[PDB]
């Protein structure tokens, strides 16, 4: 029993090629999923307007979090965030440094209340698809006639990305904006070309350059392919690992700023799932959470989950991890589905679905 439906639907004709006429690889890589459209999800306005309101409210709880986390060393420790990076992070936060965008990993099917598994608030995958390849996905199917008549989307994303990057160039300085990625992983995905022409449209400049061709100039600033120095990074590369690398204490004077700032990554922690818990009790969204190295409530069936990255369900012990209230996903078919509820900076922006036969495939969505 679902209060959404999974809709069988007659694949385009042309989609493949579509991707391949945008710069659209749609095949799996690095986390992101395999686009599919020989079914599509549907769902009532009043399950969206539910989503926005949750969206919107945990984004606010996991402010909450930040806040509490940057103002004691020893949650800064339980977050595992690397001692000798914490002026770095907590500058970042001091100082109020803007973030584009996140998602929320939330269980629902329309009945009871969504559930927050994960917030993806540092590098989340499967933008593309939900900004814009399901837009045309829907604008296709339509004047094909293989949607009810009134068929909408919960999806805003491309014009408050092009409105945040307006905001960040107005407001904060951001003029020339560099991106990043590590060379052989996404930047074919279309992730980078996609935000790349967000930013050009919000009269940004920008400049790509791989994670390889920064270089490191005289007073420690960072430097692009023309030796200039680099002020405004986007980066498709978690903080996870960037603040464990050779030259992450170069980060506290390289005097770039960061998109996703560096404070994102209390958030995009799973340390966040306790922490989320203990500040807002039995709140409606939230899953019992606990870390595991401490006395906490037993439960009869969780799921564990590192501090710093598998996912296992009842081997990895206790230390650098936190337990969760487990919470099954709900069964379309074969498959479970999960939804992807994206925020841009605090503003939800919409959902991409998503399946697996595991408790891998992207599946666009429809309102009515
Ligand atoms: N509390 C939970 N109850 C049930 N399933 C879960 C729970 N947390 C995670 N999962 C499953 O594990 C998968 C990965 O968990 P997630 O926290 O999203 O890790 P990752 O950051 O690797 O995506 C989720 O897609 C979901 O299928
Ligand atoms: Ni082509």
């Amino acid at each position: 029993h679902h209060h959404m439906e999974r809709v069988s639907i007659t694949e385009r004709p042309d989609w493949r090629e579509k991707a391949h006429e945008y710069g659209f690889n749609f095949h799996t890589m690095y986390g992101e999923p395999y686009w599919c459209e020989d079914a599509y999800y549907k769902l009532t306005l009043a399950q969206v307007e539910k989503l926005e309101e949750v969206t919107a409210e945990l984004h606010q709880m996991c402010l909450k979090v930040v806040e509490k986390v940057i103002a004691s060393d020893e949650l800064m420790t339980k977050f595992r965030i690397p001692k000798h990076t914490w002026s770095f992070v907590r500058q970042s936060w001091l100082t109020h440094q803007p973030s584009l965008y996140s998602r929320l990993d939330l269980a629902w099917d329309g009945t009871g209340e969504p559930k927050l598994l994960e917030n993806n608030a540092d590098t989340p995958t499967s933008l593309y698809e939900a900004a814009f390849f399901q837009w045309i996905w829907l604008e296709d199917q339509l004047n094909a006639g293989n949607l009810p008549e009134g068929s909408d989307q919960f999806n805003s994303l491309q014009e408050k990305l092009i409105d945040r990057f307006v905001e960040l160039r107005e407001q904060y300085g951001f003029q020339l904006l560099h991106l990043t990625c590590c060379r052989d992983t996404v930047e074919d995905r279309g992730t980078i070309q996609y935000l790349q022409d967000c930013a050009t449209e919000a009269e940004i400049a920008t400049e790509f350059l791989y994670i390889d061709d920064i270089g490191l100039g005289e007073k420690g600033q960072f430097t692009d392919l023309q030796d200039q120095v680099i002020s405004n990074l986007f980066k498709l590369y978690p903080w996870e690992f960037m603040l464990r690398e050779m030259f992450s204490t170069k980060l506290e004077d390289a005097g770039v700023r960061w998109l996703e700032p560096a404070w994102k990554s209390i958030i995009s922690n799973k340390a966040l799932l306790p922490l989320l818990w203990e500040m807002f009790p039995n709140h409606p969204n939230l899953l019992p959470a606990y870390f595991a190295e401490d006395d906490h409530p037993q439960m009869e069936k969780y799921v564990v989950k590192p501090i710093f990255s598998n996912v296992s369900i009842i081997p990895y012990g206790e230390e650098g991890m936190i337990v969760q209230q487990f919470h099954p996903l709900p069964k379309f078919g074969d498959s479970y589905m999960l939804i992807g509820s994206w925020l841009v900076n605090d503003q939800p922006a919409g959902i991409g679905i998503r399946e697996d036969r595991a408790l891998s495939r992207f599946y666009p969505h429809i309102f009515v």
